[PDB]
DNA sequence: CGGCCGGGCGCCCGGCATGGCGGCCTATAAAAGGGC
DNA sequence: GCCCTTTTATAGGCCGCCATGCCGGGCGCCCGGCCG
């Protein structure tokens, strides 16, 4: 596959939105390279135009416009509703075909490619080759009339709309009236009021919003097209329904600049009918005076229309803004919240306005309504304008005098003051506020009733607090801006409410009194709140509050539960106790003997043993065991109520102490103040005040170090580094995997989980504050935060390893851990002063990424990716330059796994960032998707998964403008690289040229070429070539250049990618005499050590394994010892004859997948015999997961093999099978070799095969006959074989073949028939396997020299290769065998290099037996087996390899 | 005493096609209104 | 039976897969011997 395809497919399954807009960018600077191939891309772009995706449509529009702007300008002279040459005049007319479709979607895809192609294309359209330039024009102008036609046509038929939001969308209209924005740019005037005369001014808005805004200039005060325009907006503002209202009004808002220029006279009346529209109330639904608010701000941001508006109050007041802005109050209060955002911005717009105006309208009247809807808001961003606005206004109110504010709000102070300062009740006992505080927007007292009634069942208690902080802060601010003498009634307010009964009105007492400490000029203003402050945290906390007495009650309830129902049932007399109190502590009019805890605590307790020494004996044992269960849940409760007076009680604590660190009070004595906020930052659910307590330390930690005492001050740094690191998702607990090595972490008690993680927020942000606080000089200020970062990265470096740091019971090994977490917490909030700092500790943090403890990997690879993330040139020399070269390290697992889980967190956190380096990190991990270790495989093809699909992209992405030369150089080398893996170009082959090394063949080089492309990318294969071509030469030639390759680079180097590394060779044991022979003769700078030998011999070169190049081993020498040999890795490893291995469960299998290599290679002839399983199973040793799992691999593929194996042409299975094996085919093409041996030897005579047909004899029909009528299944098949037996044919067959000057080989897959001595001259000899092994050499040789026999009987599985059997010119099957290749290699046999003459091969096959069956069977494994290795060769296998590693 | 011995048997080969564990997947349960 | 919404959540059956074979045929290993 071509860049191409893969670069458009990234516009529909882009990960974001980035890559897409790369995408199209790459694509465009394609056709810009590439100007004369446009139609390839329009072609595969425009299909996605009827995508029924939303975004999909949107980037394949946004493409062809890209694409298209770089082509030439062309110049060739010198009323059915709509529900659910000129170069590119053919994709113009496709869309206007569907620009009538049914479907939606396509209507759009259609309007917007329109759009696309007349936005730059629009000048040269509809004109034709040959006609003069005057008629050309002529036809333009045509053409956009008749595309300005169609598209009005359309907008005036369709009436899809969404209604999901509150403003009904049009998407077709919308899309039409952007392509009648785009066609009228370069039509004449003309036109331009032929369109005008058909979209006539009646009320079609939407198109009016294009048809306007295109030509402006022009259509300015252009008479009647200019004045009637104006006519229509004003028509559809005075209009009934809302939507054509809203659709005018934002028709006019991006126009209301030239419309305003237009006429000074058109203001009065445009003005007019706004206010007028706004004034009436309009429907409670309704989105649209959002959309008339936003026209109102737009308009009267004008001079010109302010001018207007001053000049209208001419003969009164009623036009002026005094009277009007008014109108906007009502529309504070709507139910939807678009339109209170608009009454919100619109009004701020109208307040800064100034031009002395703004002092009519502004007064208590709008401050109180703001008050109240800062108080009653639940919406975040309606509450943060609202707050906003009232910022801006008293602010404006102060700047005339702050005597005016401070008299103007007088009146309204006290109501709002009950407001701010009102407490928070529990669920289902609200305490409402009283609605008489609250005044209508044209009333005198009062949509809200859930948060004026403080149900915080209904409405959550993070909606309360939020506005209680809000009021706070409001209130803060307009207590701080007017004078101090004026303050009497706010003071004395705050005050009473820091001693109320209450829990929630201390605490915003406390807030209130923090935020006017914050906005005052200098904190010395508020010191009078100084000692009230100090008494909230000093001297102790109130016994009780009136928002718990629901759990005293409860409390009071379990209890009377407990003292009386169970003494009923423990008939225990009256008198047992007193009656409970009445009243509970903390209600009103409670006296001072009201219940309390400490009466629950003294009645579980006390009571409970007096009253069971009371009991009767008898009983006692009846009653007790509820008795007991009654206190366990009497003590729940009071547990629970204990707990919730001591959250209040901390929340007013934190609150208090963040007002006495706000004024700058630095006591002598700061004990209880840093315990109050640092509980506040632990144990603190709520995220405001958590955030509040968080700034209240960074400021704390700031006035100490300009104080110059730092006992305190290091001590709450060390205590946040520790609440830092608390989360065991974000620093793991030491002590639970300090038993773990070599594991990859990345691919491994509920109330805990939320308060590690709360405090872990808290800590963070306090951190983040701290750092944005000290900009430049925090690594000069507070050293105690290095200390905790730095001491276990200088320790342990070196190679220095404690024995204790691998204790679980010594707390430095949490420690280390602890200390690494801070590094990623704080780096990315640093200054950039302080990346020089984490530059040098770099090289601390890349040795922890190669160090062999797996936490310190684990922490390394995050560190390592944040400081990648945020210091991202010097972080990525760094990877690139010293830890991608370590990811090949053999022996060193712990270097490739941190260094393969360094690039998972590296993906994981930069995302689209990580463009630019797609090109370094591509090829390591396309090595380690096939590593022997399992989890680097698993991760490695995770990350794959991520960088395949950006590849096409790194092609052309703009250099990072910093990169050091080494990453430049970095860059231009791995482009080198990777251009001849992506593309079919070769080089010439990889060779060491030491004078004693052989000459190679053609075929060898293409064979070794072949090899050191594997080699070089780290990819494996089967060099399944057929026996007689010589693969030992070429591996022995791959492998002692490797190895002399790396031994060279060891020379030039001192990293530990290169150790001498064994490498093993696995060969049946008659090969290993041909394989030591040719590595002397070949190489003979290699050793070569021979494993094989007797079960005790074996130790007298056990270590001898690790000390030379080359180990050969037997197949069952290493299945008997692999529990010995596993411990070795090897830098090969090679499988002679592989298809041993090819039965999945056999334990040979088991026991060669345990070798781990870093090169694996099997030589064969035939890769599948059987099953495509067998191929399964190779590739399982080579490449695991490359084909799946067993399931995976059976569904995909073994299934349709089988069902194809009876098929007559049918869509049902033919296709299947077909499908099955081209699949196959493709996905092993490029890791198969196969090379015949018709095309390599230059004298081997042709092989004839001639079948030879005969009826089955009299007496044997019979039998089977019989036989039918007549256990286990496989017996009938034997028997058959058996009855099956010819000897007229083989008779005959002989005398033709001169027998009794010629020869013949006989096989026959039955022993007793092969020994038949029937027809009573001919001298043959007998190889049946029985005979001793020594004895065949001896026979085959006598056989093989002198003519004086003519024939030699053997059965086909007798003797391995090397079974020369030369002198025979013919080959006899007298029963086939279930395995094509045995009965193909038995033909090999007197078909060697050796062989002289033509070899003809015959075989006997009686008809209507099993024999057919099998000769069958025989040809569809043959099919099968051909098909999948069919076109093997260098040049000639597709090089689309990353898309293969997909599983 | 050293060295080649036979010698046994565990391992793998291959067919068809049956029976016994599988994982996984709705379905299980509750209220209720509407219409078919 | 059919559908919509919602929080809760896990264990039976149904369709598959999957190792079962068992007669000759062979290879390779170690495990017993002895021979001049």
């Amino acid at each position: 596959a071509t860049r191409l395809d893969r670069l458009v497919t990234i516009l529909e399954t882009g990960s974001t939105r980035l890559i897409r807009d790369t995408a199209v960018n790459q694509l465009a600077d394609w056709q810009k390279q590439h100007p004369e191939e446009l139609f390839n891309l329009l072609s595969r772009v425009v299909p996605y135009l009827r995508h029924k995706d939303w975004e999909t449509r949107t980037t394949a529009a946004k493409a062809i416009g890209k694409i298209i702007e770089n082509a030439p300008l062309y110049d060739p002279n010198a009323g059915r509703p709509l529900l659910r040459e000129w170069p590119f005049e053919r994709l113009c007319e496709f869309l206007k075909v569907d620009l009538f479709d049914p479907q939606w979607e396509t209507r759009h895809g259609a309007a917007m490619g329109l759009r696309e192609v007349i936005r730059v294309h629009g000048a040269g359209a509809g004109r034709r080759r040959g006609k003069t330039r005057k008629e050309n024009n002529d036809l333009n102008r045509q053409w956009l009339d008749d595309l300005a036609y169609r598209l009005l046509c359309v907008l005036m038929l369709d009436k899809f709309t969404d209604y999901s939001s509150d403003t009904s969308v049009a998407p077709i209209r919308e899309t039409v009236g952007q392509t009648l924005g785009a066609v009228l740019r370069h039509i004449s005037v003309e036109s331009v009021h032929a369109i005008y005369r058909l979209l006539y001014c009646m009320v079609g808005m939407v198109g009016l919003r294009y048809v306007v805004a295109v030509r402006k200039d022009l259509l300015l005060q252009d008479g009647d097209m200019i004045d009637g325009v104006v006519r229509c907006v004003m028509q559809g503002l005075g209009d009934i329904d809302d939507d054509v209202r809203s659709v005018s009004a934002a028709t006019l808002i991006p126009m209301a600049k030239e419309f305003v220029m237009m006429r000074r006279s058109a203001l009065d009346s445009l003005i007019n009918i706004v206010w007028e529209s706004l004034s009436n109330l309009g429907d409670d639904l309704s989105a649209s005076t959002g959309k008339i608010m936003d026209l109102l701000a737009t308009l009267c941001s004008f001079p010109e229309v302010l001018e207007a508006m001053k000049v209208s109050a001419s003969q009164d007041e009623e036009r002026s803004f005094t009277l009007l802005v008014p109108r906007l109050y009502p529309f504070l209060r709507h139910t939807i919240t678009s339109v209170r955002l608009a009454v919100l911005k619109a009004l701020m717009t109208f307040a800064n306005l100034g031009g002395e105006t703004s002092q009519g309208w502004l007064n208590g009247r709008i401050l109180r309504l703001i008050f109240q809807n800062i108080i009653v808001e639940r919406d975040q961003d309606t509450l943060n304008m609202s707050l906003e606005l009232w910022t801006t206004l008293v602010r404006r109110l102060a700047a005339r005098d702050p005597a005016i504010l401070a008299d103007e709000f007088e009146a309204h102070a006290e109501p709002m003051m009950q407001l701010a300062l009102h407490p928070i009740g529990v669920p289902r006992h609200p305490i409402p506020m009283n609605p008489a505080l609250f005044q209508k927007p044209s009333g005198g007292t009062y949509v809200d009733g859930h948060m004026i009634q403080g149900e915080v069942d209904l409405v959550g208690v993070d909606v309360l607090i939020r506005s209680r902080i809000s009021a706070a802060k409001a209130m803060g601010l307009i207590m701080s801006f007017i004078p101090t003498p004026r303050l009497a009634s706010y003071d004395t307010a705050v005050l009473q409410a820091l001693s109320s009964p209450y829990a929630s009105t201390q605490l915003a007492a406390a807030m209130v009194i923090d935020e006017y400490a914050k906005n005052c000029s200098t904190p010395e203003v508020a010191s009078r709140f100084i000692e009230p402050l100090q008494k909230i945290i000093d001297l102790e906390r109130p016994s009780h509050y009136r928002d718990l007495v629901t759990y005293v009650q409860r409390v009071r309830s379990a209890s009377q539960q407990l003292i009386n129902l169970f003494r009923d049932h423990g008939k225990v007399s009256q008198g047992k106790l007193p009656t409970l109190a009445v009243v509970v502590q903390g209600e009103p009019e409670a006296g001072p003997g009201a219940f309390s805890i400490a009466n629950a605590e003294k009645v579980v307790n006390e009571d409970f043993e007096r009253l069971k020494r009371l009991m009767a004996p008898g009983q006692r044992l009846i009653a007790l065991p509820q008795l007991n269960e009654a206190r366990e849940q009497t003590v729940e409760v009071i547990e629970e109520a204990k707990a919730a007076k001591e959250a209040r009680d901390a929340r007013i604590k934190a609150a208090a102490a963040c007002a006495l660190v706000a004024m700058k009070v630095l006591p002598k004595k700061p004990s209880p103040l840093i315990k109050a906020i640092m509980d506040s930052i632990k144990t603190e659910e709520n995220q405001e005040l958590q955030s509040r307590s968080a700034a209240t330390i960074a400021r704390l930690v700031q006035l100490f170090t300009e104080s110059g005492r730092r006992g305190p001050a290091e001590k709450v740094v060390a205590n946040l580094v520790k609440f830092s690191c608390v989360e065991v998702a974000e620093t793991p607990e030491f002590p639970i995997h300090a038993h773990k090595t070599n594991v990859i972490l990345s691919m491994q008690y509920a109330r805990e989980a939320k308060a590690a993680r709360i405090t872990r927020r808290g800590a963070k942000e306090a951190l983040e504050i701290l750092s944005k606080n000290f900009g430049a000089e925090l690594l000069e200020r507070v050293p105690t935060l290095r200390t905790f970062m730095e001491e276990p990265l200088v320790r342990a470096f070196s190679g220095d390893l404690p024995p204790e740091a691998r204790d679980p019971e010594n707390a430095f090994g949490q420690e280390i851990v602890d200390a690494m977490s801070v590094i990623r917490t704080m780096t990315p909030t640093l200054h950039p002063a302080l990346h020089p700092f984490v530059m040098q500790q770099v090289p601390l943090v890349i040795k922890a990424l190669r160090s062999d403890l797996s936490v310190f990997r684990y922490m390394a690879a995050k560190c390592m990716a944040t400081i990648c993330s945020v210091i991202t040139v010097d972080g990525m020399t760094a990877l690139v330059e010293k830890v991608l070269p370590s990811i090949n390290n053999p022996l060193d697992l712990s270097f490739r796994q941190g260094a393969i889980e360094v690039i998972y967190h590296l993906i994981a956190v930069m995302g689209d960032a990580i463009l630019p380096y797609v090109i370094f990190l591509i090829v390591p991990v396309l090595g380690r998707m096939s590593d022997s270790d399992n989890q680097i495989r698993l991760i490695a093809t995770t990350s794959f998964a991520t960088l395949v699909k950006l590849v096409p992209l790194e092609a052309g992405i703009p250099d990072p403008p910093g990169l050091s030369e080494e990453l430049l150089k970095g860059r231009d080398r791995e482009r080198t690289f990777i251009a001849q893996l992506l593309d079919p170009k070769k080089i010439e082959p990889f060779k060491i040229p030491v004078a004693i090394k052989a000459e190679l063949r053609s075929y060898q080089q293409e064979g070794v070429n072949w090899l050191a492309f594997l080699n070089k990318y780290h990819l494996h294969g089967i060099l399944c070539d057929d026996m007689g071509l010589g693969k030992t030469l070429q591996t022995i030639c791959i492998v002692a250049s490797d190895h002399h390759q790396r031994a060279e680079e060891f020379a030039r180097t001192g990293a530990p990618e290169v150790r001498k590394l064994p490498s093993l060779i696995i060969c049946p044991p008659t090969l290993s005499g041909h394989w030591q022979q040719e590595i002397k003769t070949y190489a003979p700078f290699l050793t070569v050590t021979a494993y094989v030998g007797s079960p005790a011999e074996r130790r007298a070169m056990k270590d001898s394994l690790d000390k030379t190049d080359i180990v050969i081993t037997s197949y069952d020498v290493c299945r008997n010892d692999i529990d010995v040999i596993e411990k070795y890795n090897w830098n090969y490893c090679v499988l002679d004859e592989g298809h041993l291995i090819k039965n999945p469960k056999a334990k040979i299998t088991l026991a060669v997948k345990r070798l781990t290599s870093n090169h694996r290679l099997i030589l064969t002839g035939t890769p599948i015999q059987n099953n495509v399983l067998e191929l399964w199973s190779l590739f399982d040793f080579l490449m695991p997961g490359f084909l799946g799992a067993e399931k995976v691999f059976l569904d995909r593929f073994a299934k349709p093999i089988a069902n194809s194996r009876y098929s007559k042409a049918s869509s049902k299975e033919q296709e299947a099978g077909a499908l099955a094996i081209e699949a196959l085919h493709k996905q092993v093409l490029p890791f198969l070799l196969r090379r015949l041996k018709e095309e390599v030897l230059n004298d081997l005579p042709p092989k004839i095969l001639q079948n030879y047909y005969c009826d089955l004899s009299d007496l044997q029909r019979k039998l089977f006959e019989d036989f039918t009528k007549r256990q286990h299944i496989f017996q009938a098949l034997q028997y058959m074989r058996k009855l099956c037996n010819k000897l007229g044919a083989l008779r005959d067959l002989l005398v033709d073949c001169g027998i009794g000057p010629h020869r013949a080989l006989i096989f026959c897959q039955m022993k007793e028939m092969l020994d038949m001595v029937q027809n009573t001259s001919v001298s043959y000899l007998r190889l049946d396997g029985s005979v001793e092994a020594n004895k065949r050499q001896d026979i085959v040789n006598k056989f093989n020299s002198d003519p004086s026999y003519d024939v030699l009987l053997l059965t086909t599985s007798v003797g391995g290769l090397g079974l020369n059997l030369t002198g025979a010119d013919t080959v006899i099957f007298v029963e086939h065998d279930w395995n094509p290749q045995k009965d193909l290699q038995a033909m090999d046999r007197a078909h060697r290099i050796g062989q002289k003459k033509v070899v003809n091969v015959y075989r006997i096959i009686t008809r209507g037996t099993l024999e057919e069956k099998i000769l069958s069977l025989q040809r569809f494994k043959i099919d099968v087996a051909s098909t999948v290795v069919n076109q093997q060769n260098a040049g000639l296998a597709t090089m689309d390899t990353d898309q293969i590693l997909d599983l």
